[PDB]
């Protein structure tokens, strides 16, 4: 599928840096026809098609093809894509609040919305695999959350997928640190990860190094620090255990989180 290839900066101008990744830059920018605001993303193409780096033109276009189906509060939009021979530049919702240890109110306050948000994706079978308080942004900073970056999200249309997966080790569930197909599961296990760190400010599995805390993950070595979870509450303990759970069949289901006692009504 190819992309508008004029130049964006006929469209659009630029300004302040929103956010960098390894191959990709975000920029602010104004589209000149309307004056409304956006957040353009540049990702850099593959020169070759042997090169590791810049992003491959199959996972630009997965990217693409997930954003443009999606249209929920709690995610982010897709408003155009342009491209040149060096980039991929998707124009993106605007969410200019930056990243999201709490009360549980508040805590809950996002993480419902997280849960809403994951629902929404859950629910057209589209597993992001790369949630972490880094692709949990506001809108303004009770503010509004929005789940960013799809560059790992894929479509689960058998239920699973094997695939090359692998997001920040801190976050990804015990089948991607042992390279096993993958579901909407992996997603329940990084909220229940980011639930972990919401309350305590504390990360469960992390190590020394990467490998320390993916060998953590894969033997669920976590447990809740007195010092840390000493004021709360057991029901909040218990929606974490039951998605820090090795095996992915027995985890909750983003249904089973949303009928689970302490986010229900």
């Amino acid at each position: 599928t190819v992309f508008r290839q004029e130049n964006v900066d006929d469209y659009y101008d630029t300004g302040e840096e929103l956010g960098s990744g390894q191959f990709a830059v975000v920029k602010k920018c104004r589209e000149k026809s309307t004056g409304l605001q956006y957040a353009a993303k540049f990702i850099k193409k593959r020169r070759t098609k042997s090169s590791r780096r810049g992003v491959s033109r199959e996972d630009i276009e997965r990217e693409v093809s997930i954003l443009k189906e999606i249209q929920h509060p709690n995610v982010i939009t897709l408003h155009e894509v342009y491209e040149n021979k060096t980039d991929v530049i998707l124009i993106l919702e605007l969410v200019a609040g930056g990243e999201l240890s709490l009360t549980e109110e508040e805590a809950t306050e996002f993480l419902k919305q997280i849960l809403n948000g994951v629902y929404y994706l859950h629910s057209l079978q589209i597993a992001h695999f790369d949630l972490k308080p880094e692709n949990i942004m506001l809108l303004d900073r009770k503010p509004r959350i929005k789940i960013i970056d799809f560059g790992l999200a894929h479509k689960i249309d058998f239920g699973n997928e094997f695939k090359n997966i692998f997001g920040t080790p801190e976050f990804v569930a015990p089948e991607i640190v042992n390279y096993e197909p993958l579901g909407l599961e992996a997603d329940m296990w990084s909220i229940g990860v980011i639930t972990y760190i919401l309350l305590s400010g504390a990360s469960p599995f992390l190590g020394d190094t990467k490998q320390e805390t993916l060998a953590n993950v894969s033997a669920v070595n976590y447990e809740f620090e007195d010092e840390y979870f000493s004021n709360t509450s057991a029901l909040a303990k218990d929606f974490i255990r039951r998605l820090l759970v090795k095996d992915p069949k027995k985890r909750m289901t983003i249904q089973d989180s949303l009928q689970h006692p302490w986010i229900k009504p």
